[PDB]
C-alpha cells in the first residue's frame, strides 16, 4: 500500500484522484513512474500503411514522451528508431533510408534497425560510442507495434482478436487527440454517455442503426454496473431496463491498461479502441472495426474509409487532425440541436465523444471532478493503473503480460431481472472467440 | 497605510508605481487584492443582442480571471454559470438551454440559471454536492450586468445616464483589446494625448469635426490639470489656452473603478467608456454613445454601426477582435504620416490609441515609466485603486458603491484665466442631468 | 582559468561542452557572460537599402536581447535608438521620423538619434531624466553597424575585404534563422557537411558548378584538419585527397567572432557569411558575395538576386523569412531524394544546412553531442569564445578588436602529400588581397 492509493469511497460516493495519483496517471515520459508502466507492454506506433515500401519515406512518430522515426528498411522489416544523430543531433527525417539504414544527411554516420551504428565515415572506431536507442517491432491487426521496455522482459506480442484475424476481417484507422491519454480512455469506459450525446446519432450511422438495442439504450440513460476483475482487465456489465420482466445487459471488456471492446449493436462490425499516449497533453485515439465470421463487405469497408461509425474524415490528406476539431467549433449546428436532430450540437460519433474531452483542457480538473455511480468502471480502472504503477516501483510484475488471456468477446444479452449476469458469462463467454456473437 | 501606497511626488516629478502596487493592481484573478475589489461592483458581462432570444445559443464569456457561460432561460431572464460540468469537468457551451436550464451533453446533468444543480439522473440525491457557480444579473443600457461578488454585499445596480435613458437614446459597442485593463482605462484619463495621435482624425470624423472646441485642442497639447476627488470618483479639469483672456476646460468624469465620461465635442453624442479585465493580459473595452434630449438620428447610429468614431469595424462578424490589429500592423500608411493626414500613420480613433497601448505589452513595464505633468489624473485615480484594494483586505468598504451619487456629466467651457473652474462646476454641473450639455 | 573551461579531449576523443559553458556561449542578452563579449564588437544591425532614404520609414530591429529601432535622420545619418519611449512605454515604431528625431506619437516626446530627449512639450526641464538608449553607427558594405557596448571601449569599424571594396563588387542578402547562433556559426567551420548534403547541389548551381574541386570535394568526405591561431581568429586547413600525389587544401578563414571567408570555388565570387543573435533562439544569418578585381556582372549579380548559392528566396517580400521553412517541410522531395538529385531530399545551398540547424530545436542538446574529428574547427572556435568570455568577467580585454589584421583571403591550393600547408600559406597567403585569388 502507498499513500497514494485513494480509497474508492468516501461519505458514501465514489473519492475522486488525490494530488498524488492524478499525477501518477497523467504523466507518462521517460523515467516516471506510468512511463515506465506502459513500457512494459507493446505499444501500437503507426499503420504499416503510412510506411508500406521498402527503402520508403521514413515519418516521424512521438509515444510516450520519447520522439522516434519508423521506417522500413531493405529487407522490408518494420523498424523504429531514436529521430536525432547521436553526432550533432540533427533529425534523421533528412537522412537516406536504404542499404538497410537510415543516414545522417549532415556529414553520413548511418544506423540500422536496432539503432546501432554502422559507418562512420570519419572514425570507423567511433561506432560503438554513436550508438542510439533502437526499440523492436512486430506487425499485427495492419498496426507496426513496438517494444520500448527493457529487453529482458519484452512478452508475447498481443493477441487480440482483431490481431488474429486475416487482413480483410479487419479496418484501423487513427485520429489525434488535443487531451490526454486518461480522460479519452475514460470515454471509452463509460457507457452512460451513449444515452445521451449519441442519442439521435445511433439512428441514422450505417454501423449502429436499426437493430433492437437502440430502443433500450434511447430509454434509460441510468445505468447500473457491474464489475468483475479478471486476468487480462476489468468486465463491465452495464445494466439498462429491457422489458418490464427484464435487463439489457452491455458487457464491454477493458484490457489493461489502454483497449476495449465494445458491446455489439447487432450483427454490425464489433468496434474496439486503444488510446496511446503521445506527451502529457495529447495522445492517439485508434478505432477498430472486425467481422469474426466474413470479410467486411465493401458498403462496411467504404463507410468506414468515409468516416463514419467510430471512425472520422480528416482535415486534410494524411492530416490524422479530424474534420471537426477544435478551430472550426468542432461545426456546432445549434439549429440541429433545437429540432432534436443532435443532442450536443455536434455530428459524428467520434467529434461527439472528442469535443467534450478535448473542452476539459489537456488534463482534466481532477480536483474539481465530483464523481457519479455512472462512474464505477473509471473508478476501478483507476485503482488497477495505479496498484500497477506504484507497485512497478517496488518491484512487482505488472498484470495483464499474458496474451493468451486476451482472447475474448464482449456482448449483449437480456436476461430476466432475477438471473445473474456474472454467473451467465461463466457459462456463455467461456471460449467465447469460437462461438458467434452474442448481440441485439 | 501600507508600505505598497506610493508617495505621490519624488524629486518634484510625480513618482511611478514600485513593483508590489504595479502587482496590487494588475492581477485581477480569484482572491488577488484586486480581483476581490472588483467583484464588489456590478460588472459588464456582454450585449443583450447577444443573447437575444429565450432557449438561445449560450456564450462563453471569460471575466476578472473565470470563465462562464452567458444565456437567456425560458423566462426570458439572463444568467450567468460557470462554464464547467460540475461532474466530469466537460463544457457546458455543448449544452441544451431548454427548460429554465443548461443540460451537460454528456450524462445529463442540468443546472438553473443560479448554477444550482436541478436534475441528476443517476442519482437525484446528489444535487446538492453538484452545485456550481452562479452569478445574479440585470440589464441596462442594452448590456447585461453581473455581480460576482459575496452574496450579503451586492449593490444597487449602476445608474450611469445611458443605462437609465431608454434603449434609442442609447448605442453601445465592445472590442476586444490585446492588453491588461489599466493601461486601458489609463488612456482615457489623458486628454494630452488627443492633441498628438488624434490631431487630424478629429476634423475628418462625424462624431466630433466642426466644432470649435477643435481650433483650441490642436493648438494647445500642453496641459494642466486639476483634480477634484468626490464620491463616485474623480473629476478632471484639463485646462488648455483659450482665446488670450481665457481658457478652455475640458472636464472628464472618471467613475471609480472603471468608467469614463468624455467631455463633449459640440452637440454630438456625449461618449463613453468602460474596461472590463478577461484576464491579467486581456480586457473589454466598452465604448458608449448617448443623447440626453432627443433619439439618435438614423446617420447618428449608422455612423457608430459603420465604425467611426470610438467605435470599430470588425474582423469577421461577431468577432469583436477590430479590423486593424496587431497581425496586420493596424493598417499603417506611412505615406498618409508624411503627407500630415495622420500622426502615427494610424487611422481611426479607437486603433490610434489601441495601437499604441497594445505596443507597451500586455503589461505596461511600469518600473521604466517616468512620468510628466500630463500624468496628473493617472497618478490619483491608481492611489484610489491602491487604497481601496488594500483597504479591503483590512475590512474596509470600498467607495462608490451608491448608485445615486452617479448622475452626473462631463462638461466643456470658456472661462476667463482668473475664473476657478472648481468654483464655477460647484455652481453648474450640481443636478447636471436635468440641465442641458455644457459644449463647444 | 575557470572550471567551466572543458579539456580538448577526453578518452582519446574531443571533448563536449560541460553544462556552465553550453550557457556560456548560447545565453546573449543583456549582461550576460557572452552578451557582454558580443557589445564589444561592431554588429551588424540591418542593410542600408531597408531605410534607404531620409526621413524614411523607421523600421524595428532586435540584437542581442535588447529591441531597437533604426531610421535614417534629416541629415541622412543611420540612426538606432531604443524601441521604447520612455514617458509611458508606447513603440516609437508608431513616431514620426523628421527633424533629426523619432517623435512619439502619444504626447509628443522627440529623441534624437543618439537616444538624447531633445523637446518634452509637457516639462521643458524634464529633458535630463527621459534619455533612452542610443547607439552609435556606421555604414560599409551595404550594412549598417551598430556600436552596443561601453562609450570608451568603441574600436576601428571593421575592415573585411568586403567592407572596403567599391559597392558593385559587393552583394549582401540576410535570413531569419529560427535557432540559436552559434550552431548556426558552426555550421560554416564544418567543411566536411559540403560532402554530404551539398554533393548533388553543388553541379547544378552557377555559383559553384563546372570547376576542378567538385571531384576532389565529391569524391572524399573525411576531412583532416589542421588549424592556426591568429590575431583576428583562426585558419582552417581541411584536407581532402586529390590525386595520389598529393592533397586537395581548403583553406576557410574565421574570424572571431561571428565571420567566415570562404575557400573559393574557381573564379565564381568569394563567399561569406555573418551570424548574429537575435534572441537565445534565432539569428540574423547574413551572406556577402565579393569579387575582388572587376564589379559582378550582371548573370552573377541577377543569379544571387533570384536566390541561388548561398542567397535564399523569400516567402514573401520584405519578409526575411525563406521560402523554404519549417512550415512545408523545406519543400522536401524524397523522389528527387531516391534519384540522387538532392542528398538530403531539400532544394538550395541555405535551405540544405538550416534545415538540418533548425531541427536541433532552437538550441542544439548539447549535453547529447558527441564529437568527431570533423568537428576540429568547432570545438577551438568554442574555447576562443568561451575563454573571451570569461576572461572579459575577469577585467582582460578581448581578442581580435584590430581591424588592420582583418585584411585576409581563404584559399585553395593543390599540394604534394609532403608540402606543409601552414608553411605554404606563411609564403602565399602574406598581404592576400594584394594578390589574385588562390583557387581551383
Ligand atoms: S549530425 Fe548526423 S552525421 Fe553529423
Ligand atoms: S460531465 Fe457533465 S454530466 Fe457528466
Ligand atoms: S508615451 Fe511617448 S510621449 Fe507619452
Ligand atoms: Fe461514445
Ligand atoms: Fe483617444
Ligand atoms: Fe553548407
Amino acid at each position: 500500500h502507498h499513500h497514494s492509493s485513494e480509497n474508492l469511497y468516501f461519505q458514501g460516493h465514489m473519492a475522486s484522484m488525490n494530488k498524488e495519483m492524478s499525477e501518477t496517471l497523467t504523466r507518462v515520459g521517460p523515467n516516471t513512474r506510468m512511463g515506465n508502466l506502459l513500457r512494459r507492454y507493446w505499444v501500437p506506433a503507426l499503420m504499416s500503411s503510412e510506411i508500406a515500401e521498402a527503402d520508403g519515406p521514413q515519418v516521424r512518430v512521438q509515444l510516450l514522451g520519447e520522439k522516434l522515426l519508423a521506417f522500413r528498411n531493405t529487407d522490408g522489416k518494420a523498424c523504429l528508431i531514436s529521430e536525432f544523430c547521436s553526432h550533432r543531433g540533427v533529425s534523421l527525417y533528412f537522412g537516406r533510408n536504404e542499404e538497410n539504414g537510415i543516414r545522417c544527411a549532415y556529414h553520413g554516420v548511418k544506423f540500422d534497425g536496432d539503432g546501432q551504428c554502422v559507418d562512420v565515415p570519419s572514425s570507423p572506431q567511433s561506432c560503438a560510442r554513436m550508438h542510439i536507442k533502437g526499440y523492436p517491432c512486430v506487425e499485427r491487426g495492419g498496426i507496426v507495434w513496438t517494444y520500448m521496455g527493457p529487453e529482458e522482459h519484452k512478452p508475447s506480442p498481443p493477441e487480440l482478436e482483431w490481431c488474429t484475424l486475416p487482413p480483410e476481417h479487419v479496418f484501423v484507422s487513427k485520429r489525434l487527440q488535443y487531451s490526454n491519454w486518461l480522460q479519452a480512455m475514460e470515454g471509452g469506459i463509460d457507457t452512460a454517455h451513449v444515452s445521451y450525446v449519441h442519442r439521435f446519432e445511433v439512428d441514422t450511422d450505417p454501423m449502429h442503426q436499426g437493430v433492437k438495442a437502440l430502443d433500450y439504450i434511447k430509454a434509460d440513460g441510468n445505468v447500473k454496473f457491474e464489475i468483475e476483475q479478471t486476468p487480462f482487465g476489468l468486465s463491465l456489465f452495464g445494466r439498462r431496463n429491457g422489458e418490464p420482466d427484464s435487463y439489457y445487459w452491455r458487457i464491454t471488456q477493458w484490457l489493461f491498461p489502454w483497449f476495449t471492446l465494445i458491446a455489439p449493436f447487432g450483427n454490425h462490425a464489433l468496434g474496439g479502441h486503444v488510446w496511446v499516449p503521445i506527451d502529457d497533453h495529447n495522445c492517439w485515439a485508434w478505432s477498430i472495426n472486425w467481422q469474426p465470421d466474413q470479410p467486411l463487405t465493401k458498403e462496411e469497408r467504404q463507410s468506414m474509409e468515409e468516416g463514419k461509425g467510430i471512425h472520422v474524415e480528416y482535415e486534410e490528406p494524411g492530416s490524422f487532425i479530424p474534420k471537426a476539431n477544435r478551430n472550426n467549433d468542432y461545426g456546432m449546428d445549434r439549429v440541429a440541436q433545437r429540432e432534436e436532430r443532435s443532442y450536443s450540437g455536434i455530428f459524428g460519433f467520434s467529434a461527439q465523444d472528442y469535443s467534450l474531452q478535448e473542452s476539459m483542457g489537456p488534463i482534466q480538473d481532477h480536483a474539481a471532478e465530483r464523481l457519479l455511480p455512472t462512474d464505477k468502471a473509471i473508478v476501478m480502472a483507476r485503482r488497477m493503473l495505479n496498484e500497477a504503477a506504484l507497485g512497478l516501483e517496488q518491484g512487482e510484475t505488472p498484470p495483464a503480460l499474458d496474451a493468451s488471456e486476451q482472447h475474448v468477446r464482449p456482448a449483449g444479452v437480456l436476461l430476466p431481472r432475477d438471473q445473474d449476469p456474472v454467473a451467465w458469462a461463466r457459462e456463455e463467454l467461456a471460449d467465447a472467440t469460437k462461438k458467434p456473437v452474442f448481440s441485439l
